[PDB]
């Protein structure tokens, strides 16, 4: 399985689960709500250490349940385009995760040059881009349904190899033998299918959630701006094809080796992942092999 390890090595690894940034000392990497990620070192062996977070929205029970997934997903699923996972904790109850460390962090932050980092090229983003439709492939390969697909769940490697993250949402699918309901509705509003913010547990919403990833990628907009027109990137879609815009209008500006052919290629694998008709929308694989063909 996993390397179990104690809260007190992880607690004395990444000093006292110590807050502050990297910059002036500290080991905090980065927080969602679901927890806060620590820099820490075992082994000579640099790792991130994840402290799981009761938050008022989750029973400490229903964050036992990410946890055990999470766990449960990641001993199914091993692939060079997901992260992978070392061990865990239990014991001292704030609850641990421990993966292998991703130097270049979340696709979102190295979309937004946040802490100075250069902007990623377009023959950077293009390998990203492949390189996640793969980890999604396996998943769904799998029959597995991440629910919540987004830059800020694609980590980026030594290499910047992009690696899907966060499966503690995740649930088993089948055949497709009958349309599935939650009363539970689970991700991140921007990037959601209009069956998911319904209530449906289908794969093709991973889908449409990666077309919205693709828009990032093309654009370095974040999905959601509330200081910008329009707040949800999604609706340049719509923009674009009622044409009031240009797919170039929206380019990211910041790479000096885009061009038109490629660039377009991109841009009509997310336009089809964000069929708002979830059975119009491409399968997996069918985006795997568009986006081989564009390079
Ligand atoms: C040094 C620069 C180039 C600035 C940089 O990117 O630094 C980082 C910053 C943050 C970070 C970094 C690196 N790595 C992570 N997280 C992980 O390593 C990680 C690996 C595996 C799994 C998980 N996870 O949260 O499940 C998190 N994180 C945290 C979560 C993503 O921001």
């Amino acid at each position: 399985r996993f390397h179990s390890f104690s809260f007190y090595e992880l607690k004395n690894v990444t000093n006292n689960f110590d807050e502050r940034p990297i910059s002036v000392g500290g080991n905090k990497m980065g927080e969602g709500g679901f927890g806060v990620v620590y820099k820490g070192y075992v082994n000579n062996t640099t790792v991130a250490v994840k402290k799981l977070a009761a938050m008022v929205d989750i029973t400490t029970e229903e964050l036992k349940q990410q946890f055990d997934q999470e766990i449960k997903v990641m001993a199914k699923c091993q692939h060079e385009n997901l992260v992978e996972l070392l061990g865990f904790s239990s014991d001292g109850d704030d609850l641990c995760l421990v993966y292998v460390y991703m130097p270049n962090g979340s696709l979102l932050d190295r979309l937004s040059c946040l802490d100075g980092t250069p902007p990623l090229s377009w023959h950077m983003r293009c390998k990203i881009a492949q390189g996640a439709a793969n980890g999604i492939n396996f998943l769904h390969e799998n029959h597995h349904i991440h629910r919540d697909i987004k830059s800020a769940n694609i980590l980026l490697d030594e290499a910047f190899t992009a690696k899907i993250s966060d499966f503690g949402l995740a649930r088993a699918s089948e055949k497709f033998a009958q349309t599935v309901m939650t009363s539970r509705i689970v991700g991140t509003t921007a990037y959601m299918a209009p069956e998911a913010l319904r209530g449906e547990i289908t794969p093709k919403s991973d889908i449409y959630s990666f077309g919205v990833v693709l828009l990032e990628i093309i654009t370095g907009l974040p999905a959601v701006d509330e200081h910008r027109e329009p707040q949800l990137l999604l609706d340049i879609k719509e923009e674009i094809e009622d044409e009031e815009k240009t797919i170039e209008d929206y380019i990211d500006k910041k790479m000096n080796d885009a061009d038109s052919t490629s660039v377009e290629a991109m841009y009509s694998v997310a336009s089809q992942c964000l069929h708002e008709k979830k059975n119009k929308r491409p399968d997996i694989k069918k985006v795997q092999q568009l986006l081989q063909e564009m390079t």
